[PDB]
C-alpha cells in the first residue's frame, strides 16, 4: 500500500505533524483553521489520509465536500494548490522518495472535486 511505502503509522503522523506547522503559517490558509483545534485535526488528518493512501478500511469523518463547502471565502485553486504544495514540501523534507511523492499528489489530486464542491460535471 502507498501508506505503508511510505513508511506507515510513524511516517504518516510526522507528516501531518509538519503539514500542519506549515498550514498555521501560511496566511494564504491560517485563517480558515483559526477557530481549529489543530492536534484535533492533525488526528482527524491522519485517520482520512491512513484510508485514502490504503492504510485503514474506512473513514468515519466527514465526506471532503460536507466538510469544507460552508467555509468562506469559498475554497478555490489557490487554497488547494497551496495545501497540496504543503504537503508535498513536507513529504520532501521527510525524504520521500520523488516517485512515492508523486502517488501520494495524485491520491490527493483525486479529492479536488469535493474539496472544493464544484459542479461533478
Ligand atoms: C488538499 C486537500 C484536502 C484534504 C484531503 C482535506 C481533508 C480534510 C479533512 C479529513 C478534514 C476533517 C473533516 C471532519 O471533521 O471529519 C478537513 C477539515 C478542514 N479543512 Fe480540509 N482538506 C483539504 C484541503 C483544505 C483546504 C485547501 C482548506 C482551506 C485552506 C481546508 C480547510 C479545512 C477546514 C477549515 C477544516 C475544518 C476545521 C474544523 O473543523 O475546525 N482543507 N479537511
Ligand atoms: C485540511 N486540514
Amino acid at each position: 500500500s502507498l501508506f505503508a511505502k511510505l513508511g506507515g503509522r510513524e511516517a504518516v503522523e510526522a507528516a501531518v505533524d509538519k503539514f500542519y506547522n506549515k498550514i498555521v503559517a501560511d496566511p494564504t490558509v491560517s485563517t480558515y483553521f483559526s477557530n481549529t483545534d489543530m492536534k484535533v485535526q492533525r488526528s482527524k488528518q491522519f485517520a482520512f489520509l491512513a484510508y485514502a493512501l490504503g492504510g485503514a478500511s474506512e473513514w468515519k469523518g466527514k465526506d471532503m465536500r460536507t466538510a469544507h463547502k460552508d467555509l468562506v471565502p469559498h475554497l478555490s485553486d489557490v487554497h488547494f494548490q497551496a495545501v497540496a504544495r504543503h504537503l508535498s514540501d513536507t513529504l520532501t523534507e521527510l525524504g520521500v522518495p520523488p516517485e512515492d511523492i508523486t502517488d501520494a499528489m495524485a491520491v490527493v489530486a483525486s479529492t479536488r472535486t469535493e474539496v472544493l464542491n464544484m459542479p461533478q460535471q
